[PDB]
């Protein structure tokens, strides 16, 4: 009850990033978190986006939850918001035609929700909590098998030959041809990271062809499209979003990248058209990091208070790891 945004702003002569700068999903604070400790469900592996696993609610905190990969090590646990599009209710993969990576010890054929729930004596999280159940409209113009050019987010200076390999509700999965699946990332039509076939060519940018493509220097889209019999995502399907309007020094709240259980008071350290650099007030600049303006883990001031999540105040002066802020 002691720390408060109101007096911090007066003390610092600062301003917060207006709620209007965030996506509705990042700002909404009046939804109830119906998830309960022990409930089971399905979800994508954040580090291997094309794979689906059985997950359990290991912890609830405000509008967030910590999920655990059944049968596996706790080191894989991760946090998501209750309105996350990356989780689905029990039975979702079977209904949508997706494959499942069963719990440790199980074979994909030995898994059955009904029996599993009995063996574990648990309940499945009710369906009415999921925003994504594949009941909504698919992304206009993006179908499994189409080709496009996309930025490798792990190596962002590369624009590469890619394919759509999955579609779930209003989002699709970008995959880099002949490269490892862990480079995949879910995306939507307004993403600034995707471009139609030929973009690089009109921009003078070098295009990164499929891994080990014969005579990589002579890569030709027309040729590749004939070889694969695949079509390119149509140009009209791409509807890139406008650059965000966050300004340097605006304050907000952001999940700690080192200990995701925590959320800290933060400031906009720097900006790009679609990214912002986060600085945790009072902490060393060595911890500042870049992040997409639409990332689900940044929120407007007051989010923690309204959702019931603890908020870490600025680090005290002269403390270890601090910065004369
Ligand atoms: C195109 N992209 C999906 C992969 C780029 C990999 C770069 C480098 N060989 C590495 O392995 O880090």
């Amino acid at each position: 009850e002691c720390w408060s945004w109101e007096s911090y702003l007066e003390e610092q002569k600062a301003i917060t990033a207006p709620v209007s700068l965030f996506q509705d999903s990042q700002a909404v604070t009046h939804n109830k978190n119906g998830f309960k400790l022990g409930m089971k469900l399905e979800g994508i592996d954040p580090q291997h986006p094309s794979m689906y696993f059985i997950l359990t609610v290991a912890e609830v905190c405000g509008y967030r939850l910590r999920l655990h990969f059944d049968g596996y090590s706790e080191c894989h646990d991760f946090w998501v918001n209750a309105n996350s599009p990356d989780i689905h209710p029990a039975g979702w993969f079977e209904k949508t035609g997706h494959k499942l990576q069963p719990p440790k010890g199980y074979k994909e054929e030995e898994f059955s929700w009904s029996q599993y729930l009995r063996s574990t004596r648990a309940q499945a999280a009710p369906k009415h909590l999921f925003v994504s159940q594949s009941h909504s409209p698919p992304p206009l113009g993006f179908q499994v098998g189409m080709k496009l050019e996309a930025v490798d987010r792990m190596n962002p200076s590369l624009v590469c030959v890619a394919s759509v390999t999955d579609v779930v509700d209003s989002r699709f999965l970008v995959h880099f041809d002949n490269w490892d699946d862990t480079y995949d990332y879910w995306c939507d039509p307004s993403s600034p990271y995707i471009h139609p076939v030929g973009w690089c060519q009109k921009q003078g940018k070098p295009l990164t062809p499929p891994q080990d493509y014969p005579d990589p220097d002579n890569f030709c889209w027309e040729k590749y499209l004939e070889e694969t019999g695949a079509s390119a995502v149509p140009t009209w399907a791409f509807k890139v979003r406008p650059p965000h309007s966050f300004l340097v020094n605006m304050k907000l709240e952001a999940v700690d990248r080192r200990n995701p259980a925590l959320i800290r008071v933060a400031s906009v350290e720097d900006v790009e058209d679609h990214r912002i650099k986060i600085h945790f007030d009072g902490w060393s600049h060595g911890y500042d990091f870049w992040i997409d303006a639409d990332h689900p883990d940044i929120h407007p001031a007051g989010w923690c208070s309204k959702t019931g999540h603890p908020l870490q105040p600025p680090l005290g002066p002269r403390e270890p790891s601090s910065a004369v802020d």
